[PDB]
Formats: structure tokens, C-alpha cells, sequence
DNA sequence: ATTTTGACGCT
DNA sequence: AGCGTCAA
């Protein structure tokens, strides 16, 4: 009753760009704007696996994941765009300056947390508080929320898509109380509102469209922000929990998509989050561990605590290759030759990042993976990351993982490396 | 033969 | 530390 906890403190939203990749090779070149497209890298294996498929594209089937030639056959007329090759692998440097150029836009509204190279949290609390004071009662109008969805709306007593969403967003206009400064929904609502105004300034500003969630916390922004894309946001209430969840697949909620909503599904018996509430808090605790327990006990409610993290930067700086098949590292040259690879790509992004950010970092993690292994990192190994040099990074990662070798002759490797992996990490100022 | 990335939890 | 999970 009167002391049950609601999660209804904060606002939170979760913007998310649209087919990212794609966007940034589309304002790039004209020539692919409105068309089926994809970005793929490399070429010479099956056309170039796809990361990023526009949305026309994807309305014939193709998905990431798949070879340019299959997704060829199912779209014959598919254009495609290649990311950078440089030092022999594939290099993301375009994504990560747009990224940036959406990050620092973001970052005049509020406080950002950086959550993938496309994705960012926003803690608007204070920011609709501010609004708020701004309206002094006034109400808002349905303009102020041109791609605005309200989940669950419209419900009671058209048959076009946006006559639904207009339909939706009247009744709950219409019901919101402008009367309360302290009322959950009239916050998400503004919160809202000041999501439209940021989403516009990054499509004005760069080009970009992007979706959105709104809700109280950031689970519930995430699931809402997928509900309507591409280019709308939607809002999530509290109230709007019990109905959305109750036909919404475990899998579906940011962190159960793996093996522990898997187990969540075969211990309980249960398919949609919302069965979550018919358990104990103790129970849940039995099956899942006390953290996870709790986090599942309140989750399934529409309650999350987690905050939106002050961090607008990467903690870590990465550079990674594969080497599938019979092309797996079997001479330890070849070895030394593509850890110096990584490494001067590592050097070039590193010592960008210090003259921009003031850090440097302080530890190199060097992981790799042997030919038969199934698991991801076969082995991982650190060491003081003390120079931004490249040859004393591929000398040091090198003489981290040299014991790994079986061969009894060391000019071949044995058991041929599948994967190469350097990550630079524990940033300190500078 | 998806590949190339981040962030965070466990012991 | 080193490994594993979950996600762009
Ligand atoms: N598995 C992956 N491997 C490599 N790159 C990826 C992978 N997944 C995503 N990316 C890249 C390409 C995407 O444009 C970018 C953002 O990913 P993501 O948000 O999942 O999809 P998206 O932005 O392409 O489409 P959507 O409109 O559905 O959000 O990160
Ligand atoms: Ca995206």
C-alpha cells in the first residue's frame, strides 16, 4: 500500500539510431538513400558478411548475420557498402567518429551513458523537473509529440498506422493531470517532449534518425524504444506494465535474452515476464542467486534501480581478428605479423583518444583463441600498457602468449591461432 | 567462415 | 587475475 515501492523517481530514455552503419554509408553517398541496402565487410567470402541492413532491405528478408551473396538471392537488387579495410582487417573508425558526433549532441540535454557505439541512456529526471516549472501548469499538446507512441493506447470504445498513434496519444492527453507537478505519468510525458526536441536536433544536426524509449528506468526505455521503430519513440508507463508483460517472452527483457532467461523459462515453467509475479522474492532468490533474484522479483513489476551511468567515453579500446578455417595462424611470423597489425591500429586509435580525452591507458589485455576450442577466448593475459608504441604492444603481447605453442619447433604454431585480440584498458588521467 | 566490437559479473 | 555472459 501507502510504502510499496513503485519505481516511478526517474526518468529514463534509451535512443537508439536507426540501421546505424547504413545511415552513416548513406549520408556519405546519396546514391543509397531510400534503396535496400546493406554494410558488409570483406568481399571475398560468400560477397562479405552483413552488419547493418536498411529497412527496406530488410523487408525482403535480409538480416545481419547472413553472406551478401544469400542475401543477394533474396534481394536481388540489394546495394551494399564496405567498411574500411586498413593494416589487412576490417576498421570501424567511421562508425565511431559518428558515433561521437551523436554522443556530444545527446550530451547537451542531459547526462549520457554510452551503452554501444549507436546506443545511449538519458537520465531526464532533472531535465523535466526544469520543463516543468518552465509549462507552470500549461498543457501539453499533441504537436509537442509529432512521433510519440503510447504503449497500450488506444483502448475502449481508422485503420492507419498513424491515425492509431495519433488516436493513442489523444487519450492519453486527454486523461494526463497537468494539475500535479509529482505525477509519474505528466513526467514521463514531458520527458517525452524533450525527447522529441533531442532526436530532432540529431537528425537536424547530422543527418541521423533514430528511435526511442521512455519509461522509468532503463530496462523498461530499452523494451519500449523497440516497440516502434524505425523513427518514433515510445513511451512506457507504469501502469502500462501488467498488459505489456503479460504476453511479452522473457528473452525480450535486456539480460534475460541468454542462458539465464533460458533457465528462468524451464525451472518456473513459464513463458511471458509478467508469470514472474506468482513467485516470492525468496523463491526467485532460490533459483537464481540473491542478486539476480531481487532484480527479477522487482523487474517483473516494471521496477529497476540501476542507474544511468556519468559515462560518455568507451572504458576500453579494442582491436580483433579472426582467422577462420585453414587461414588460422600456423608460423609464428605470421603470428608476430598480425599481432603488429592490431597493434598499430591500437597505437593510431589510442593515441587519438589521449590528445581528445585527457586519458591513458594503463593495461593491455591480450587474448586469443586455438584452433578447436569452441569458446570465444581460448586464453587471456595482461600487461603493463606503459608506451603508446606499437612494436614494444606486438613484442609484449607476443612474448605474454608465446608459451601457448605446442610445437616443439617454433618457427610454427601449433595449435593454429583463430583469433587475435588486443584491448587497451584502465584508463587514468592525463 | 559472421566479424569486430564493449560492459560487467563471478570466483 | 582470468574466465564467462550478454549485448551492439
Ligand atoms: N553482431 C554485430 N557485429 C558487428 N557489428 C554489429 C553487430 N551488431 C550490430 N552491429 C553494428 C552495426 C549496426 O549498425 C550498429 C548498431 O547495431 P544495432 O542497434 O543492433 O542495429 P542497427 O542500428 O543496425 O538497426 P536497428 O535499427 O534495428 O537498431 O552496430
Ligand atoms: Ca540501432
Amino acid at each position: 500500500g501507502p510504502h510499496m515501492a513503485t519505481g516511478q523517481d526517474r526518468v529514463v530514455a534509451l535512443v537508439d539510431m536507426d540501421c546505424f552503419f547504413v545511415q552513416v554509408e548513406q549520408r556519405q553517398n546519396p546514391h543509397l538513400r531510400n534503396k535496400p541496402c546493406a554494410v558488409v565487410q570483406y568481399k571475398s567470402w560468400k560477397g562479405g558478411g552483413i552488419i547493418a541492413v536498411s529497412y527496406e532491405a530488410r523487408a525482403f528478408g535480409v538480416t545481419r548475420s547472413m553472406w551478401a551473396d544469400d542475401a543477394k538471392k533474396l534481394c536481388p537488387d540489394l546495394l551494399l557498402a564496405q567498411v574500411r579495410e586498413s593494416r589487412g582487417k576490417a576498421n570501424l573508425t567511421k562508425y565511431r567518429e559518428a558515433s561521437v558526433e551523436v554522443m556530444e549532441i545527446m550530451s547537451r540535454f542531459a547526462v549520457i551513458e554510452r551503452a554501444s557505439i549507436d546506443e545511449a541512456y538519458v537520465d531526464l529526471t532533472s531535465a523535466v523537473q526544469e520543463r516543468l516549472q518552465k509549462l507552470q501548469g500549461q498543457p501539453i499538446s499533441a504537436d509537442l509529440l509529432p512521433s510519440t507512441y503510447i504503449e497500450g493506447l488506444p483502448q475502449g470504445p481508422t485503420v492507419q498506422k498513424e491515425g492509431m498513434r495519433k488516436q493513442g496519444l489523444f487519450q492519453w492527453l486527454d486523461s494526463l493531470q497537468i494539475d500535479n507537478l509529482t505525477s509519474p505519468d505528466l513526467q514521463l510525458t514531458v520527458g517525452a517532449v524533450i525527447v522529441e526536441e533531442m532526436r530532432a536536433a540529431i537528425e537536424r544536426e547530422t543527418g541521423f534518425q533514430c528511435s526511442a524509449g521512455i519509461s522509468h528506468n532503463k530496462v523498461l526505455a530499452k523494451l519500449a524504444c523497440g516497440l516502434n521503430k524505425p523513427n518514433r519513440q515510445t513511451l512506457v508507463s507504469h501502469g502500462s506494465v501488467p498488459q505489456l508483460f503479460s504476453q511479452m517472452p522473457i528473452r525480450k527483457i535486456r539480460s534475460l535474452g541468454g542462458k539465464l532467461g533460458a533457465s528462468v523459462i524451464e525451472i518456473l515453467g513459464i513463458e511471458y515476464m509478467g508469470e514472474l509475479t506468482q513467485f516470492t522474492e525468496s523463491q526467485l532468490q532460490s533459483h537464481f542467486g540473491e542478486k539476480n533474484g531481487s532484480w527479477l522479483y522487482a523487474m517483473c513489476r516494471g521496477i529497476e534501480h540501476d542507474p544511468v551511468k556519468p559515462r560518455q567515453l568507451p572504458k576500453t579500446i579494442g582491436c580483433s581478428k579472426n582467422f577462420p578455417g585453414k587461414t588460422a595462424l600456423a608460423t609464428r611470423e605470421q603470428v608476430q605479423w598480425w599481432l603488429l597489425q592490431l597493434a598499430q591500429e591500437l597505437e593510431e586509435r589510442l593515441t587519438k583518444d589521449r590528445n581528445d580525452n585527457d586519458r591513458v591507458a594503463t593495461q593491455l589485455v591480450v587474448s586469443i583463441r586455438v584452433q578447436g576450442d569452441k569458446r570465444l577466448s581460448s586464453l587471456r593475459r595482461c600487461c603493463a600498457l606503459t608506451r603508446y608504441d606499437a612494436h614494444k604492444m606486438s613484442h609484449d603481447a607476443f612474448t605474454v602468449i608465446k608459451n601457448c605453442n605446442t610445437s616443439g619447433i617454433q618457427t610454427e604454431w601449433s595449435p593454429p591461432l583463430t583469433m587475435l585480440f588486443l584491448c587497451a584498458t584502465k584508463f587514468s588521467a592525463s
